[PDB]
């Protein structure tokens, strides 16, 4: 299934995903197409900030879903 | 001047902190009182995720203030 990521500067990426992928793997996948450290990324989704070893279905996560996407140098 | 830190279990640390110091020196600050990488802190404040690079004062972090602290294993 198909779903979308958005960033700060306005920027989609479209995403080939399963429900049971993991957020590891979500990160994992931007990084494959945009060359982004998963370390780098914060994946943010109806204002929790997600985990990376749970899965898109553990936050409902659907087809046609857009997360947002904050990049960050450093922890925080 | 004195702030505080809030856990996710109830508990609460008091830190030493001037209005110039970074976020990196309070989550350093946190690894001296209490042991924990900087890399696993996710300081939270007034509804921001707070940058490493800015001061308590760019964030309106005053005496007798209380950050919420989130413990991380990997970035999310
Ligand atoms: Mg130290």
């Amino acid at each position: 299934m198909q779903i979308f990521v958005k960033t700060l500067t306005g920027k989609t990426i479209t995403l080939e995903v399963e429900p049971s992928d993991t957020i590891e793997n979500v990160k994992a996948k931007i990084q494959d197409k945009e060359g982004i450290p998963p370390d780098q990324q914060r994946l943010i989704f109806a204002g929790k900030q997600l985990e990376d070893g749970r899965t898109l279905s553990d936050y409902n996560i659907q087809k046609e879903s857009t997360l947002h996407l904050v990049l960050r140098l450093r922890g925080g």
